[PDB]
């Protein structure tokens, strides 16, 4: 397909284009600190997913070059988000985000990325020095209609419920796919040292989902088949921002009263600690021709 918005990194991005918020990415969902302190580029010290190498002839001594370099979205105990200049402290969340924009905008994005079938990739790396508590649900990779809506969600960890139920929840560490409705449509471990790929197609006009998953440097394969996804609203308000990084549910403090224990916006437990998560090949693309799914190749798809 033709590429609609690249979010993998060059490998010339620095701190600095980060603490400008230019493209590709809106970097205004986070804590007060600059988004630098949040989100770390990480140069030659992990190697991004394979999908996206190009190659070297003769093929002796080096296979490949990194087109991309990684990156690493932390949340720490600053992760308060305060919705504009007036807005009350999110004290329910600890959340780092990227947002998909072109020409320093998200606004001029959304009928780009919100028309006809659009694929967006993404591939996910466990941080072993900031290890993530499944404990917790973390929302990873979302597009974020007006309404505060997920049109589908990278998912991982145990769900919140109020009242709290048993922890972890079976499957807490694997990596969820889900509709608008929160119905999980795929799911697979969180295994660690592994590149975790997937490719979510939106058909805009039918309200579909497709998942496509692999890992490392194997191809991306349909997981799911076309799936409905029609609680989507039609029209406009059905498209949204595309994020990617970590937003972190609290669990119910039992301590709170009853008629604020539901709003996880502002109430609930959350330790003061550091977790992150790693990725790479984060990117979208239409169907022109087909679905990228990796290594120079192209699938049809309908």
């Amino acid at each position: 397909g033709k590429v609609l918005w690249d979010g993998r990194a060059p490998r010339n991005y620095t701190s600095f284009h980060l603490d400008a918020s230019v493209d590709p990415y809106l970097t205004v969902v986070k804590g007060p600190r600059a988004a630098s302190i949040y989100t770390r580029l990480l140069g030659r010290e992990v190697t991004p997913t394979p999908l996206w190498n190009d190659r070297l002839f003769p093929e002796v001594p080096y296979p490949a070059v990194s087109t991309e370099q990684a990156l690493l979205v932390l949340i720490g105990n600053s992760s308060v988000f305060t919705p504009g200049s007036s807005g009350r402290p999110q004290t329910g969340f600890r959340r780092t985000e990227l947002i998909a924009q072109v020409n320093g905008s998200n606004i001029d994005l959304i009928p780009i990325i919100g028309k006809g079938r659009v694929a967006f990739h993404f591939s996910v790396l466990m941080d072993e020095w900031h290890k993530l508590d499944m404990i917790h649900e973390h929302q990873l990779v979302f597009v974020e209609p007006s309404d505060g809506s997920h049109v589908f969600t990278l998912q991982v960890g145990s769900p919140f419920t109020n009242p709290t139920g048993p922890l972890p929840a079976p499957r807490a560490d694997w990596l969820k796919i889900l509709n608008h409705n929160l119905d999980v449509l795929f799911e697979t471990e969180f295994t660690d040292e592994t590149w975790h790929n997937f490719a979510v197609i939106v058909d805009w006009e039918k309200r579909t989902l497709q998942v496509w998953y692999s890992q490392n440097e194997n191809n991306l394969v349909w997981v799911t088949p076309v799936l409905p996804n029609e609680t989507v609203k039609r029209g406009t308000a059905g498209r949204g921002d595309f994020h990617f990084g970590i937003l972190k549910l609290p669990l119910v403090n039992v301590a709170d009263p009853p008629e604020v224990r539901d709003d996880v916006v502002h109430y609930g437990i959350q330790p003061p600690t550091t977790h992150g998560i790693m990725y790479s090949g984060v990117f979208i693309e239409d169907l022109e021709d087909g679905l990228s799914v990796g290594n120079k190749f192209i699938q049809e798809v309908a």
